[PDB]
């Protein structure tokens, strides 16, 4: 699934800094729309708006609104498919096993050991849940039974394991609203922990330079001048949108140094 | 208002079935069973079908299997005009202190104002205002650098007159998420400090040590149970009242006291 086919609406909740009840928005593309749907559902002149802070009502420019809208999580659910049942011989003491479960009855494989006699079992995936254990039923049971039952089994024997696969067809993943200066919004994962270090850096230039901060504008500096590979390429494509800046070249050369590795 | 609990009326959360399917949208359930539950509806599938939940990945990943958490969408304040105010200044030849920033819809307002300046001398000046005019001229619909090149040109030695506009005022991110305890209600929660993150792993890690089993929320549960007690007795007595069923020894009781401290 690509990121933008997940919801058809990104609904926001809003209210006015000041106090207010909880408002609902949604269908805007850029700040200016953001705006004239946050009046609209206060009853207000569009003009009447000067700012938005994310997560608090205070007038907390750590947390102004900088071209980033993070959006909740979105939850995947794993359901039951292909039964299993593996014979399995204990010829280690530690199988190689570490169970949890759903926290509702249904106890699962979370972690297989590399090199244990479960990883060397090509039978066996994270994610299969463990019905039974020489027959025994575990259904209802906690993880903790399970990881009981399986550390007591006989050393020296075969036993076998009923399992149901669940079907299949950094950072979290976690969605972000991306509202862009120079374009229609889109979808984006998060900023890594570097982009948000180089982020804070270009924003730094912005004001040493040009007495101006801008989050936004600093993250389409980052994006923009990712895959330049000299400070050449990165001048000219900041001449391409932002030419009135009058960028001296020595915040060019400053801000190419300030996204690299 | 702004209190976590007049936030929003309802929490509303997005699913698919990992081996693909169209999105469905659920509500209202208070622990697992019942988000079990609602997903199995939302899809018309018996609810004991459902295994388990991932966050924000189809795939088996471990590392995003719900674990008590499921982090809600930014909320969204907006700043709106509130009082006016005329301000007089001496321009003179050093800096004024001032870094401007914009609503990226022609408004500039003020976002840092340096200590010791010209412009924190003045306190009828604050963080937030926004600049309407300079000497009269209109500055709407101008960008943050153009008033910051203004501003930085002015003629040394002259008054300038700034038109502002304060917003109106009330009287981590701090983005919120749903506690989703097994031992106590679902409620919307900061999210764990970076501190609470790692003590959670540290406890996490004996379980699997103690009872071969990882399982994030209990571990959540331990680290909340033992955050205002202060002594290993103290944490042992609530993990009794609320966890007796898993009968824990003392060693990893104490071992566990260490796990959420520095």
């Amino acid at each position: 699934p690509h990121m933008a086919a997940l919801r058809p609406r990104l609904v926001f909740h809003t209210q006015l800094a000041h106090g207010s009840p909880t408002g609902r928005i949604e269908g805007f593309t850029n700040v200016k729309e953001l705006y004239g749907k946050i009046a609209e559902a206060f009853r207000l002149p569009a003009a009447e708006v000067m700012f938005c802070t994310l997560n608090t009502h205070k007038v907390d420019m750590d947390k102004l609104l900088g071209g980033q809208i993070g959006l909740e999580d979105f939850i995947f659910a794993h359901v039951k498919g292909q039964r299993k049942e593996v014979e399995v011989f204990k010829s280690e003491e530690a199988l190689g096993l570490t169970i949890t479960d759903n926290g509702a009855g249904y106890a699962f494989i979370k972690r297989i050991k590399e090199g244990s006699v479960i990883d060397h079992i090509q039978l066996i995936s994270v994610g299969d849940m463990i019905e039974a254990i020489n027959g025994q039923s575990l259904l209802g049971c906690r993880h903790y039974e399970v990881a009981r039952l399986l550390k007591e089994l006989p050393r020296g024997r075969t036993f076998t394991l009923k399992l149901t696969e669940p079907r299949k067809a950094l950072g979290t993943g976690r969605g972000t609203l991306r509202l862009r200066s120079r374009g229609p919004a889109t979808v984006e994962d998060l900023p890594s922990a570097f982009e948000e270090k180089a982020i804070e850096k270009v924003d730094d230039l912005l004001e040493s330079y040009m007495g101006i901060r801008d989050t936004e504008l600093a993250a389409t500096m980052v994006e923009l001048g990712k895959d330049k590979r000299n400070p050449d390429e990165l001048a000219e494509a900041l001449d391409e949108r932002l030419g009135d800046f009058a960028f001296p070249d020595e915040f060019v050369f400053d801000v190419w140094g300030a996204i690299g590795d």
